[PDB]
């Protein structure tokens, strides 16, 4: 339904400063047409101007698509080079929308000295440029959201045609999400049959849920590979991208294989590096006490669970707050590649949803069961301020309720933050095509969409899974039912409560793989812990420990093996079949003796007659 | 010295079946000289027939190599293939001794279907044929051992002189020898520094041990692929080597990149596969009950060492005897690669010694310590049978004087079984040449040389200091001199005592790899445990185990990542070098009103200034 359009940039422009900004604008345009392509201007508001572009000529494009698949291919990350010649390369592999946009996207980002016109809006002096972002197509999006929601199962297809329109990152994610849900029937149908026939807090169902972590991490791992095979992004992990908001000091030549590269000294990056300790230590002492208190005025109230409740609907903002600054705080030191930034960003994200999601069933599972005199004094500090307002307590197993009122009072509380406040709040010259203009304006007033929470909240969804479930067999059906809504809610989110991402291409998932093989190993311990410190000397706490551990790992090489016997045989075939197609005194008087071979028979016939 | 010899032959002939060994001869030279060889036959001993060859051709011999030169290029050995002209080739890149003497054996060896003429002396008819061996210098060796024994430590080049002429797995053998043996010091160091000033079976000293063999693990694996990048020797292993031995029923096509190849129903080869479970119980059954017999003896004499000396001196015998059967149990059963037949004999060849060293130690460590309770019906049986001829004994800690009875009354026993035994063994037409043919003729009496012994002797070494060094801090002090002689001692052993191995290129040591990383696991517990146990309720125990294998993983995976950070980057160049080199209505009436990019500006400017 759009005009042709391609990108669309912002340039918001000053009321105090006007007179630097026609400058910028008269830089930025001169820049962008010399690189070819076909540019226009429109009205935009509140100060602003949007401006329209594509490609104008499509032999330059041609000559573009050709040299970045030919800088792919010396890359190893295909292994059939094209022909210098354009005629067939668009026939028999014809470009998708998603490779068309990349392409577009790197050419107006990158600097002169690869072929484009650096107009990143952080590095250089383009402080007048908003964003620069494609455009949605309500066409398209009408009935993909009809289609999956009249539908069960997604079949590879429905995935393809994610990956060949929206990008690669976001395709893999949904992938992992479908296959996820997929894996998640056999836990839930496995607890059914356990929450009903196997009393409580048995000890077999926290083996059978790590020997199915195992299974499911390993069947992913392979399937992921599988998924970059067959969509030709296999090895694009070992191009390392350059980021624009690197800063240094001085350019140092490089020995071997040297270009100009800019350095910074290990040393002051990790000066500021390791303040995350500190940090860390402090946010987790406060967040420690916050728990402390809510538990202790929930105990409470047992001598006369909304301090739960409430701690659960208070804690996103908390979250989101300490979320913002660990981001600021990546800002301030710095990283070279764009993947070693988004690979720290990560593990920060990970640590504190970790520390502020599991750490209120810690305290309650490992410390108040075992000895809940820690929590003496919070409780005599309580009754003396309920005394000035105007014996002894056992918790048999308060893990169990515990585990219901997190699992199923806070799948509502965030599917409706999800889905339902952006909703609310979503209802909060001049010729015959004002519509379009209209909708573009009220495109750009949206946030950015990315994959990393839709990611954490999966991984510490299968988290909760891992480690919590034998409390409570029951958490992998409401996950189901869960996974199940989330598939299509994060479609809705992305189809229109969001800007379409800027389409990144992506071996892995990225670093969550990671974390998924630790939040199984600590379950693999904390769910026999559970089990043992539940169903009640300290001797064989530990031997269940090993017991438990030790399966998990045996289990693991004994996956990792069976796995070891697809899309990798394809490539072999792919390789073999082009390696065929480029494939087209004592010397002198000692054996003159014996010169041709007639006479070395006869020679040893006589010597074989002589013998006898 | 030799008249520039290539290959020998030995075709013995029997006496009740000369008629049918005539013809075998005649087709074999009939085969041979098709092929391009220099062929000459002479008088051998007791019914055998030397056949000498060389290459003839030089032409042919270099279009031989160049051949396996491609050949391995497309495989992905090589990352720079060689120009269609044969003049500089063997200029740039001159051929070594070793390459010839590998290619020379592969065409005599391989069929008619590659390019050879297969005289396999196992598969086909060929039952007349001996061995086939290259011929040795002692001029390089009376060199060699002189200048290998007047030295102290061995540079780089005397390894690579043994990788140009010895081959390319004895060089790997050497080179991961005085690797162990250089980081044998640190313990041996450590060791000494803890036998005389912290006390008998420190804490300290187990932990030691494990972050040592975690160390000089990781540091092996990366000088492993160090050493294959700067050979070109790497990724060989990934070259599925076929066995002339295979049988097969019929053939079955591939369908995927699909030539004749043989097949064999992996359910038959389990059927025969399983067996060595039952194999290995009943043998260690045995074997663990001599072990209780000894001990009970051993420790009767208490009542009033030398069955501990009797069983290490005559266990040697029984080791040869079970390593024979198990040695014809892998040919029972069939392995298609060469690969796959060579990794199942090394497993159980590990298995076998693994369980006739270690159980003398583990049985007086964890079992007679902790409860000696089942010795008393050994005990008891022994004193009646004493009685017959004609009360509570608790050890302190046996396991101190078994470690240096196992350590130093063992190695002197193996040293000289080793290298004495086969040095007194050593001592038990008609030109002006004889003494080469006599040389010859007791060159091919000899025994063939095999890597597979030298690399379990060292393996189990550094088992016995992985998990038993905390029991005798001073194993280390006299492993370092051990090590120190056998390196000259094995070098010996190759020289004079055992005819020339055939050059077989290797990436990698072979399996051996995981059994190092499974010994180091083992150890890393079992350390911990005799320390307790010796040091001296049951709590506790497992508490140190925790601490002991949790702190083993935590150092392998810092190790680890501080090892992720050479070869690699010179074949990074190569790359990076040879790309370089291979480098060289809605629409028609939309933007019709801003064709060129002058009057753009002209517009954005007069919307500025409306706009205030
Ligand atoms: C207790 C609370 C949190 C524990 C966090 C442990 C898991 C953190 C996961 C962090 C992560 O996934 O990034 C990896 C770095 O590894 C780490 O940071 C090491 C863990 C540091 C702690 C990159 O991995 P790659 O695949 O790039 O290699
Ligand atoms: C809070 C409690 C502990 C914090 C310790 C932080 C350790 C984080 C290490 C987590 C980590 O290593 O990532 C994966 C899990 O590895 C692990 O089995 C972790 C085992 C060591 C942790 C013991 C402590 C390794 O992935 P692999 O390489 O297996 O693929
Ligand atoms: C208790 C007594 C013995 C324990 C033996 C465990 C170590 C056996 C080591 C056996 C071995 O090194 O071969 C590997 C096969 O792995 C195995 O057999 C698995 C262990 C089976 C038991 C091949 O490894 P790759 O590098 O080819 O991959
Ligand atoms: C007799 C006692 C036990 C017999 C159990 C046999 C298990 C043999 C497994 C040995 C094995 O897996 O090889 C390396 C060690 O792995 C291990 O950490 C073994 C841990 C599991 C063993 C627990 C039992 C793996 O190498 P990685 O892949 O780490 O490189
Ligand atoms: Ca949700
Ligand atoms: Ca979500
Ligand atoms: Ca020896
Ligand atoms: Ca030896």
């Amino acid at each position: 339904s759009n005009f042709g359009v391609d990108f669309v940039i912002h340039y918001k422009v000053p009321a105090a400063e006007r007179d630097e900004a026609e400058a910028g604008f008269v830089q930025l345009i001169r820049a962008l047409t010399t690189v070819g392509l076909a540019t226009e201007v429109r009205h935009g508001e509140n100060e602003s101007l949007l401006v329209f572009v594509k490609v104008a000529s499509p032999d330059l494009f041609a000559k573009q698509v050709y040299r970045a698949r030919l800088g792919d291919w010396l890359h190893g990350v295909r292994v059939s080079a094209p022909h210098n010649d354009i005629a067939q390369a668009l026939q028999d592999e014809p470009v998708v929308e998603a490779e068309r946009l990349r392409l577009i996207y790197l050419m107006i980002t990158k600097p002169h000295n690869e072929g484009g016109a650096g107009v990143t809006p952080t590095n250089a002096k383009w402080k007048h440029v908003e964003s620069i972002f494609p455009l949605h197509s309500h066409s398209f999006n009408k009935e993909w959201i009809k289609k999956w929601s009249s539908k069960y199962t997604l079949e590879q297809t429905d995935i393809d045609n994610i990956r060949d329109k929206f990008g690669e990152s976001v395709a893999f994610y949904f992938a992992f999400l479908r296959s996820y849900f997929r894996f998640l029937v056999i836990p839930s149908a496995f607890g059914f049959g356990a929450w009903l026939l196997l009393g409580q807090f048995s000890y077999l169902y926290a083996l059978l849920c790590g020997l199915w972590s195992v299974v499911f991490f390993e069947y992913w791992k392979k399937q992921e590979v599988d998924l970059a095979v067959q969509w030709g992004v296999r090895g694009v992990s070992s191009i390392q991208q350059s980021r624009p908001e690197f800063e240094w000091e001085h350019e140092a030549e490089d020995p071997i294989t040297g270009e100009p590269v800019k350095v910074y000294p290990p040393m002051k990056r990790v000066k500021t590096q390791l303040l995350q300790i500190p940090f860390a230590l402090a946010c987790v002492v406060a967040l420690g006490a916050l728990i402390v208190t809510c538990n202790s005025l929930e105990v409470f109230i047992n001598e006369v669970f909304l301090p739960t409740i409430f701690l659960v609907i208070g804690t996103p903002t908390i979250s989101g707050v300490l979320m913002g600054a660990a981001e600021k705080l990546n800002a301030m030191e710095n990283y070279a590649t764009v993947d070693a930034h988004d690979a720290a960003l990560i593990q920060k994200q990970f640590v504190l949803n970790f520390m502020t999601s599991y750490m209120a069933l810690f305290f309650t599972a490992f410390v108040y069961i075992p000895f809940g005199h820690i929590l003496h004094p919070f409780l005599n500090f309580w009754r003396a301020t309920a005394q000035t307002l105007t014996e002894f307590q056992i918790n048999p197993a308060a893990i169990s309720n515990q585990m219901f009122y997190f699992t199923v009072t806070a799948q509502i509380v965030n599917f409706a933050t999800e889905v339902v406040v952006p909703y609310i709040k979503q209802q909060a010259d001049h010729e015959e095509e004002a519509e379009f203009l209209q909708r573009v304006r009220e495109e750009c007033t949206l946030e950015e969409y990315d994959v990393s929470g839709d990611y954490r909240e999966m991984v510490m969804q299968f988290g909760y899974v891992a480690m919590f479930s034998v409390a409570w067999p029951l958490a992998a059906c409401c996950f189901l039912v869960n996974n199940w809504v989330e598939l299509r809610s994060d479609a809705l989110k992305i189809a229109i409560s969001s800007r379409r991402p800027i389409p990144w291409r992506t071996d892995s998932i990225g670093p969550w793989l990671t974390a998924l093989s630790f939040l199984s190993w600590l379950g693999s311990i904390t769910s026999s812990a559970i089990v043992y410190l539940c169903s009640n000397k300290a001797w064989g706490l530990l031997l269940s420990i090993l017991f438990a551990e030790h399966f998990y790992l045996v289990v693991q090489l004994a996956v990792r093996f069976v796995l070891s016997k697809p899309g990798l045989q394809k490539e072999r075939k792919e390789r073999f079949q082009t390696k065929k197609r480029l494939l087209q005194t004592p010397e002198e008087m000692f054996w003159q003796r014996q010169r041709g071979m007639q006479e070395t028979i006869e020679i040893g016939r006589r010597m074989i007659e002589q013998q006898l």
